[PDB]
C-alpha cells in the first residue's frame, strides 16, 4: 500500500489486515490534480470566521469507495440537489465509519442533543465539521469526510426541531445559517454541487444558526467520496 495509506491505517488503529478490515477501497489523490485543487479550494474558502482557533492545512486526500455503498445509494443518484458536504468525527470513530458507513442513532435514544433529530449531519463550512474532530495542540491531526448527499427537496428550518420525521415530499433538512458559501461560486463535479464559494451573508436573519447544516434521515442518501487528513495549526 502507498505510504500515505499506510500512515492513515496506522492513524486509525498488521497494516494490510486492518485495511481489509475497513472493507473500503482507498486511493491517494494526486496533489497536482484537479480533484485535489477543487478540494483544497473548498477547504480554504469555507473556513468560518468564528472558528479562528486554528488554521486548516490539507496533508493528504484519499478517494474512498465503501463496499456496497454505491449500490445502496442508487435510488438517490438521479435525485436532484445532490451536494458534496463535510462531515467531521473523532479519529477513533473512523475505523467504524469506513467499515459500516455513517449511521443513525438507535430508534430508542434521547433526541435532546440532536438539534434536528436523529439523522446524519453535514456542513458546507469546513471548520464547522472540523470542530467535530476534536483535535488539539497535543494531537493536531484529524480526519474529515466529503460525502455526496442526496438532499432532494429540503425542509428549510431556522430553529431546532428535535424530531426525525419529515413532511411528505421532503428528503432532508437544511438548517439555515446566517452565512453560506457564495452560490455564484458553486461548481458541479461529476453532477454533484460543490459549494466552495467564500462565505457571504445568506440574507437570513430570523435564524438560530451561524452556518448551514444538512441532515438526512436515511443512510442510503450518503455516498462517501473523499477522506482528508488535516493538520490543525492553533
Ligand atoms: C465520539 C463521538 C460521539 C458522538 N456522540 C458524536 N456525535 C455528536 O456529538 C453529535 C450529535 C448530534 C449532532 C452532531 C453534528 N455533527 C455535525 C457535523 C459534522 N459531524 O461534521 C456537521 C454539522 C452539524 C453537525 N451536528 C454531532 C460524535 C463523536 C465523534
Ligand atoms: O427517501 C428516503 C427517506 O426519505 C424519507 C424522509 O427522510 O421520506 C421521503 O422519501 C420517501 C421516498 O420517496 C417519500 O415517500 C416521503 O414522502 C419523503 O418524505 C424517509 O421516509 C426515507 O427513509
Amino acid at each position: 500500500l502507498p505510504k500515505p495509506v499506510q500512515d492513515l491505517i496506522k492513524m486509525i488503529f498488521p497494516i494490510d489486515v486492518n485495511y481489509e478490515k475497513l472493507k473500503t477501497d482507498i486511493k491517494v489523490v494526486d496533489r497536482d490534480s484537479e480533484e485535489a485543487e477543487i478540494i483544497r479550494k473548498y477547504v480554504k474558502n469555507t473556513h468560518a470566521t468564528t472558528h479562528n482557533a486554528y488554521d486548516l492545512e490539507v496533508i493528504d486526500i484519499f478517494k474512498i469507495e465503501r463496499e456496497g455503498e454505491c449500490q445502496r445509494y442508487k435510488p438517490f443518484k438521479q435525485l436532484h440537489n445532490r451536494r458534496l458536504l463535510w462531515h467531521g468525527s473523532r479519529t477513533t470513530n473512523f475505523a467504524g465509519i469506513l467499515s459500516q458507513g455513517l449511521r443513525i442513532a438507535p430508534p430508542e435514544a434521547p433526541v435532546t442533543g440532536y438539534m434536528f433529530g436523529k439523522g446524519i449531519y453535514f456542513a458546507d463550512m469546513v471548520s464547522k465539521s472540523a470542530n467535530y474532530c476534536h483535535t488539539s495542540q497535543g494531537d493536531p491531526i484529524g480526519l474529515i469526510l466529503l460525502g455526496e448527499v442526496a438532499l432532494g427537496n429540503m425542509y428549510e428550518l431556522k430553529h431546532a426541531s428535535h424530531i426525525s420525521k419529515l413532511p411528505k415530499g421532503k428528503h432532508s433538512v437544511k438548517g439555515l445559517g446566517k452565512t453560506t458559501p457564495d452560490p455564484s461560486a458553486n461548481i458541479s463535479l461529476d453532477g454533484v454541487d460543490v459549494p466552495l464559494g467564500t462565505g457571504i451573508s445568506s440574507g437570513v436573519n430570523d435564524t438560530s444558526l451561524l452556518y448551514n447544516e444538512y441532515i438526512v434521515y436515511d443512510i442510503a442518501q450518503v455516498n462517501l467520496k473523499y477522506l482528508l487528513k488535516l493538520k490543525f495549526n492553533f
